[PDB]
């Protein structure tokens, strides 16, 4: 869980939705795992979603939901190295 | 609602859902589609390929928050598969 890039363990709510809320509109897609303050056994998914900050909650399929992950941040990644020229 | 979402296919089964999001082999790595468990008939089901290879994740009040972040999934395998 560590080893992936889009995890970010102790991050909080605020600073995660500062996090992917940087750009504004056009970081839609942009999120972040990290674990829950106020519920320490849960992580969170926080996300852009046209501009806005949504959280949501994540409480035996742990591998394969990484994998989900890694593939929408690869997704994520092709963005940032494949830009739509201007 | 769910049902309003392109990425939403209903009914599907599990092994038409694998069938879909493998078209393309690798090449469709990240598509995606969720549908009704067709063996847990309250949930649904998250099938999508990864690297060629189908996966299942079976899937409060977050309902709504859920289709958003599954609709930006959606529209960034456009540019992804282009």
């Amino acid at each position: 869980l560590s080893d992936y890039p889009w995890f970010h363990g102790t991050l909080s709510r605020v600073k995660a939705a500062q996090l992917v809320l940087a750009g504004g509109p056009r970081s839609h897609g942009l999120f972040v795992i990290r674990q829950s303050e106020t519920r320490p056994g849960e992580c969170v998914l926080t996300f852009n979603f046209q501009g806005k900050a949504k959280h949501l909650r994540l409480s035996g399929q742990c591998h394969v939901q990484h994998l989900w992950f890694q593939s929408v941040f690869d997704m994520l990644r092709h963005f940032h190295t494949h830009p739509i020229p201007l």
